[PDB]
């Protein structure tokens, strides 16, 4: 009724287990909104990283469940920071801790157990990076229904861990909320800035043995023994060219895809879960040979090691000089070999038409650490374990 009155939602006890063997914010399915913040450690010794880690795991146990937290004692600063009232509510939250290449260097003595394929971007061809908005110590990725929950989240961190993290670079993002599909069906993947729909062709994150090979570092693999349950991250800010790709014909917008807008089937199928047959189109005439499908995944057996799963927000921020809204697609993908992944598909995409309307500008790899397994387990402990003494 009245003006400032804040809105009714239905979703803020939406809740998913921290613990687990993997970590959420992979699999998990995607909320609303996301965000991704990039954090250098200050630690200064073993003692300062593992207090680090510790604060970590309890913030983000009690960001992700809510509870009172009304200060009772108004001679000192608030307990939180209020946002989301005197109860805080779980509201869909997941935050994902990932490590960079730069914690595992002469500072922390974890150079031991970095991961084989963790290393630092390189620009690629189209890529033009701001340093401010690239690499880091440390990524968290938060992800709620609202922003606002995403926000009150890393309030907590900072207020909590104002001495060991310094804030890099951040970037948030929503995806369109769709009305609900018919009932006992799938909703379809939600739409980028682009008008498409993104991630249909994604592998099965329902399909627990296409995510241990492709997603999830297994043990037993190359890697160390710590890292094992875990996933490495790659984060690209991504911008589009949007008035450039609004005046483009709808023909040439799907051709460079090799996807139909408005039903997300390929070019030779009807529905959304629907894939391209490339054996029966060798010579590119139904999806282009340089389409950003078929360069992506040409759906061969030496192919199929290069599977990723995506999992992006749409960014928009503000407006540039010459009036052009700066607003694109913030890349989030996971591989367990992040060579084989991220870094041989974008490979492949080198030179694709789609960018005409694409400049990456921030990001990073990361290594998102494996799950907290139960009560006594804390996030990084198994890192920490393994490079003792
Ligand atoms: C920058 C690195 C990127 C990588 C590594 C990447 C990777 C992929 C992969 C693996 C697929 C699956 C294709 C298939 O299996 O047939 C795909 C599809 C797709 N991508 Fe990207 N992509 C990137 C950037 C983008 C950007 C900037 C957009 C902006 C709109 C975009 C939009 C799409 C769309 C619409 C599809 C088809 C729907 C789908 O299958 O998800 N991609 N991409
Ligand atoms: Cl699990
Ligand atoms: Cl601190
Ligand atoms: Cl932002
Ligand atoms: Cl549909
Ligand atoms: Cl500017
Ligand atoms: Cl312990």
């Amino acid at each position: 009724a009245k003006v400032t009155e804040a809105p009714k939602s239905e979703k803020t006890q939406d809740r998913h287990d921290y613990q687990g063997q993997h970590q959420t914010g992979i699999v998990t399915p995607r909320p609303a909104a996301g965000m991704m913040v990039a954090f250098d450690v200050l630690a200064s010794d073993r003692e300062d990283l593992e207090r680090l880690f510790r604060t970590l795991d309890e913030r983000i146990r009690f960001l992700m469940t809510g509870g009172a937290v009304a200060q009772v004692d108004p001679k000192l600063p608030p307990v939180d920071s209020g946002i989301l009232g005197p109860v805080v509510v779980p509201d869909n939250l997941t935050i994902t801790v990932s490590v960079g290449e730069s914690l595992f260097d002469e500072r922390f003595g974890l150079a031991e157990a970095k991961p084989k394929r963790l290393s630092r971007m390189v620009g690629f061809p189209n890529d033009a990076l701001e340093a401010d908005q690239c690499h880091g110590d440390l990524t968290l990725q938060f992800c709620a229904n609202t922003p606002d929950s995403n926000i009150h989240a890393l309030r907590d961190i900072v207020k909590n861990l104002p001495d060991l993290l310094f804030v890099r670079w951040k970037q948030e993002g929503t995806v369109p909320p769709q009305a609900p599909a018919k009932p006992g069906e799938p909703e379809q993947s939600a739409r980028n800035f682009l008008g498409f729909r993104d991630g249909s062709a994604n592998p099965d994150s329902n399909d627990a043995r296409l995510m241990d090979t492709r997603v999830w570092v297994q043990p037993g693999s190359d890697e160390p023994a710590w890292a094992a349950h875990g996933s490495y991250q790659a984060v690209r800010i991504i911008r589009n060219f949007v008035e450039r790709w609004d005046r483009t014909p709808l023909q040439e917008q799907e051709n460079i895809f090799g996807r139909v807008k408005t039903t997300g089937a390929p070019m030779d199928g009807r529905l959304e879960s629907d894939v391209p047959d490339y054996a029966k189109d060798p010579e590119g005439k139904i999806t282009k040979l340089d389409a950003h499908i078929r360069l992506a995944n040409p759906r061969t057996p030496e192919s199929q090691q290069n599977l990723i799963l995506r999992r992006p927000f749409n960014y928009s921020n503000g407006v540039n000089k010459n009036g052009q809204l700066d607003m694109g697609l913030l890349f989030i993908c996971y591989q367990a070999d992040l060579e084989k992944g991220f870094i041989t598909v974008q490979t492949r995409l080198n030179g694709e038409p789609l960018e005409e309307y694409l400049k990456p500008v921030g990001g990073g790899y990361f290594f998102t650490l494996p799950g907290v397994t139960g009560a006594q387990d804390f996030i990084g402990r198994s890192l920490l374990d393994a490079t003792k003494t």
